[PDB]
């Protein structure tokens, strides 16, 4: 039918010592299969992949395939929750959706 | 025509005297004509009615109906900007939409 959106970027504040949702989720008017998704970290000195994983299709939740570190877990949603905050987090979150598509969280700890 | 979203709420820091854009959009997969909008402001003391319109289709523009002060205009895209702003703008900033059931996206705006 219809659904809203604040858009595809967003700064968020999250004290140190505690965890944070990133969020990223994605409409289908059509029907997909086999959805390539891939979560990054950037800042001014370093890259990270965080969390890579694909969907089979509509009905079916995503399945994680790679994973940096266990600080960072997933929760149509391909939202991450970054756990354990620390300073360094600080930085850019960005969400790549395959099959062409990102959403951008700058993230800063507080 | 796959379409990503950082979700349906968000928190907004803005400096005083600067402009702001409250961000909403809204897709459709069927369709829709003679969609109703409109955005409200809410404080723990205060309520607004910001903004309404309508969208003729989806191949139209948004159409503006109402406008409670020239602070705010409207910029598919239903977001609007709040021009000079004040600290006094603070506050909780919904933006509604109705298909015939309703949908809402909702902003907290802090002035700083």
């Amino acid at each position: 039918s219809l659904e809203v959106s604040v858009g595809k970027a967003t700064d968020i504040y999250a004290v140190n010592g505690t965890e944070i949702l990133l969020p990223c989720t994605f409409s289908s008017c059509f029907g997909f299969e086999d959805l390539h998704f891939r979560w990054t970290y950037n800042s001014s000195d370093a890259f990270k992949i965080l969390i890579e994983g694909t969907v089979k299709n509509e009905k079916s939740d995503p399945k994680v395939t790679l994973k940096d570190d266990d600080r960072i877990t997933l929760v149509n949603n391909i939202s991450i929750v970054l756990r354990d905050l620390e300073f360094s987090d600080t930085g850019k979150y960005t969400c790549h959706v395959k099959n062409q598509h990102h959403a951008t969280i700058f993230l800063q700890v507080v």
